[PDB]
């Protein structure tokens, strides 16, 4: 709950992977997180019943319901939807205040993915976003899709959001001098905490390069090591790294920087309900889509952290009071697009949920739309992007929905032709950078989605061998036949050979256009992938 009694020196109110999610919505946690053994049963790993588990969660609990799958529609409906800026921004202001009526002192720290993928964001190219940030007041942010906006636009929205940015890591890439500060120090009390930042380092292969021309984003040990140093050297007590790196990266950092006391992990959209230890540092993740506000408050010490508390406080805009700034600022910025916005494209039947290492409900209903418009199309590559929406049975499919899912600013849908070696080994690829059981590499990740294929994994396989028993359409994979493919999201195309005659265009018109038709969807859960191994799980898609 919200009612929490005072704890520390300081408090961190920290979110982050919102993706310009507006209002009230449904998120669910995936139904599996696959892991080769060495790293499973670890926080970035944890799905359905484990996670429980493993952070003592009750079932049924509102905790239980942001946490896991387990029960999800039976709780949606119990407690409500999540998120919202309106109901985020009611939290913060409560709990902020709460902390300096107490004397204490609060910082709100935004872990980055915050101005992109959303309706809003889209319709603004992410300046609704700031707006709501100068709102609630943010002090700090960092990023990662942020930069698909462009370089340009980002600096004109740097000029327009009042937090400080911060980042150790981009650097200009002929000089390397970075640009931004890499840390930023504040007094608590008697006590100086220094908020370091580091965006996420595999921006130029992860979007169009010519968003990032001209920028480094490289991970560099020696330089956020320097920074650490640095922030003690003018006078930091404890260090937080504000981080868009992913929890599995941050965890590793955790065993080869020294002085990084408590990391806010964003990028993997994980739950911490108790935070994670790893060397001599505390680990909390960020969530993601508005769903909680972590709050940690913190007993400093003269060289760091003696103690702190953790709460994940769920984001619920049936059970928080109304920040009315928030709700008017919306109401002007989209009056002028709600018919567009919220008027039903079609009802589904059952649940659509996007998370997950390998099939989703989503997926499958745009594979499936994808399949409607272009019969010739054999194979759809959808992006397994962590950010998204669930859609509850019964509920109307909307626009904001459609670029809650597949607002990103290059949404082009490729038609192009592969051979059947080339879709194995795109698969074999995802699952060698995905699955290795190198604790040393090892970050995690989700794998593309392929509707018209069929497939056996075997996470724990040498790499070449995790992906076999490939089939298309019921037969065979043939190596040397080539097949149509359809993708949107990524780069897939780039090694394809282009359909004649068709011209990309938004995979959120295709989708429009097929719901429009169909009026009502019903994609029942259908996994095209045996896991070897491991029990592949499934959420209840009914009630
Ligand atoms: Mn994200
Ligand atoms: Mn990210």
């Amino acid at each position: 709950l919200y009612d929490l009694p005072p704890y520390g020196d300081a408090t961190l109110l920290y979110f982050s992977d919102l993706h310009g999610q507006a209002f009230p919505h449904y998120f669910m946690e995936p139904p599996n997180l696959i892991a080769p053994k060495p790293l499973m049963g670890r926080p970035g790993y944890l799905t359905g019943e484990a996670i429980l588990r493993y952070y003592g969660v009750e079932r049924g609990t509102p905790l239980a319901y942001l946490l896991s799958y387990v029960d999800f529609v039976e709780l949606a409906r119990t407690f409500g939807p999540i998120g919202g800026m309106g109901a985020l921004t009611a939290l913060i202001r409560d709990q902020k205040a709460r902390v300096e009526a107490e004397g204490g002192k609060a910082l709100v720290l935004d872990g980055g993915d915050t101005w992109t993928n959303s309706g809003l964001s889209l319709l603004t190219r992410g300046e609704a976003v700031v707006r709501w940030q100068n709102l609630v007041g943010v002090d700090h942010m960092v990023s990662h899709w942020e930069w698909t906006l462009g370089r340009e636009r980002v600096e004109e929205l740097l000029g327009l959001f009042r937090g400080e940015f911060l980042s150790y890591n981009i650097v200009d890439d002929l000089f390397g001098d970075p640009l931004f500060p890499a840390y930023r120090i504040h007094r608590v009390g008697p006590y100086a905490l220094a908020v370091v930042g580091a965006s996420y380092p595999y921006v130029k292969v992860s979007h169009p390069e010519s968003f990032t021309e001209g920028l480094s984003f490289a991970l560099d040990e020696r330089r956020l090591q320097e920074a650490v140093d640095k922030a003690r050297a003018e006078g930091a007590n404890a260090v937080v790294l504000l981080s868009h790196n992913g929890m599995q990266l941050d965890a590793a950092l955790a065993e080869r920087i020294r002085g990084i006391d408590l990391i806010l992990s964003g990028h993997t959209h994980d739950l911490t309900p108790r935070p994670w230890r790893v060397g001599k540092t505390w680990i909390v993740a960020g969530s993601a889509a508005g769903k909680a506000l972590m709050r940690v408050d913190l007993k400093l010490w003269k060289g760091g952290i003696a103690n702190l508390r953790v709460r994940v406080l769920p984001v619920l805009a049936e059970h928080l009071p109304k920040a009315e700034d928030v709700e008017a600022f919306l109401k002007a910025q989209l009056a002028p697009h709600q018919d567009h916005l919220f008027t039903p494209l079609a009802v589904s039947e059952t649940l659509l949920y996007k998370r997950d290492t390998l099939y989703s409900t989503w997926d499958q209903l745009v594979g499936e739309a994808v399949k409607a418009i272009y019969p010739e199309v054999e194979v759809v590559f959808s992006p397994a992007v962590r950010w998204g929406t669930t859609i509850l049975p019964g509920q109307a499919i909307t626009w904001d929905h459609l670029y809650a899912y597949t607002g990103f600013t290059y949404p082009e849908l490729y038609l192009f032709y592969l051979r059947g070696a080339q879709i194995k080994a795109v698969l074999e690829d995802i699952a060698s950078n995905v699955f290795t059981s190198d604790p040393f590499y090892q970050q995690g990740g989700d794998v593309s989605r392929v509707f018209g294929l069929r497939y056996v994994l075997d996470p724990d396989a040498p790499t070449g061998e995790r992906v076999r028993e490939v089939e298309v359409g019921g037969r065979p994979l043939d190596p040397n036949r080539r097949y149509l493919a359809a993708a949107y999201g990524g780069r897939l195309q780039r090694v394809g050979e282009a359909k004649p005659g068709y011209e990309p265009r938004p995979i959120y018109e295709v989708l429009a256009e097929y719901l429009r038709s169909v009026g009502r969807v019903r994609v029942r859960p259908e996994p095209n992938v045996k896991v070897i191994g491991r029990n592949y799980r499934l959420p209840e898609v009914t009630g």
